[PDB]
RNA sequence: GUGAACGGUGGAGCAACACCUGAAGGAAGGCUUGAUGAGCGUGUUCCCCGCAUACGCGGGG
């Protein structure tokens, strides 16, 4: 089942791509040493292959959202509202093991080599919560597939399938 | 006139069949482009340093 959530983001987007970038007083991102760099931590970019002019696709940039943010954000919203909640006004008292695993998909850093029980896996991807995000120490699999937050951008064309012909950003977005 | 002289290791044959690199994971917490350099007081011969070599030049406060 597919869900397609079109946001308008209402202030600017900082996602902080990792890599230790420069920048002059005037632009020109990256410059060569010696005029006066200043650090610049850049949004986070895809690249996406697009259609540059007739009959050629090339690898531009295009100022994204990583799925990865996305997907935690989505597991933090539930957990914070619809199921803390849910476990508060009913008294479950979660262990600190368990608060890791559901805020962060495991608890410790090493998942168990062996594999769980399949009514075990059942129960859990039967779970609303579990099934969702999967993980654990035994590695189960979610059934939520997060997508990366790309804007309606001539750019992201190839991305979207042609499913708005409107609304498109040409210019920069940055 | 080398116990020599002469003498083909040959023909043919499939390394091949099947196999998910995959599951989970927040680039973030904090941070004035604002200034800084733009105008505001002294009223006449007093020390010391070099070039000279004193006829004078430059010069410290």
């Amino acid at each position: 089942m597919q869900i397609e959530v079109t946001v308008r983001n209402i202030t600017p987007i900082f996602s902080a791509a990792p890599g230790s970038n420069y920048i002059t007083i005037d632009g020109t991102i990256n410059p060569p040493p010696g005029v006066s760099r200043f650090p610049l931590v850049r949004t986070r970019m895809m690249y996406v292959a697009a259609d540059v002019g007739d009959g050629v696709i090339k690898s531009v940039p295009l100022q994204i959202v990583p799925g990865n943010t996305m997907r935690s954000l989505l597991r933090r919203t539930m957990l914070k509202h619809v199921i803390e909640p849910a476990l508060v006004e009913k008294g479950n008292k979660l262990s600190i093991g368990a608060y890791a695993t559901a805020y962060s998909g495991n608890a410790t850093g090493n998942p168990d080599g062996v594999p769980s029980s399949f009514d075990e896996i059942a129960t859990m991807r039967a779970h609303p919560f579990i099934g969702l995000f999967g993980g654990g120490p035994r590695m189960l699999e979610g059934r939520l597939m997060v997508d990366s937050l790309y804007p309606i951008h001539t750019n992201a064309e190839r991305i979207l399938g042609a499913g708005y012909e409107n609304e498109m950003m040409s210019g920069p977005i940055t």
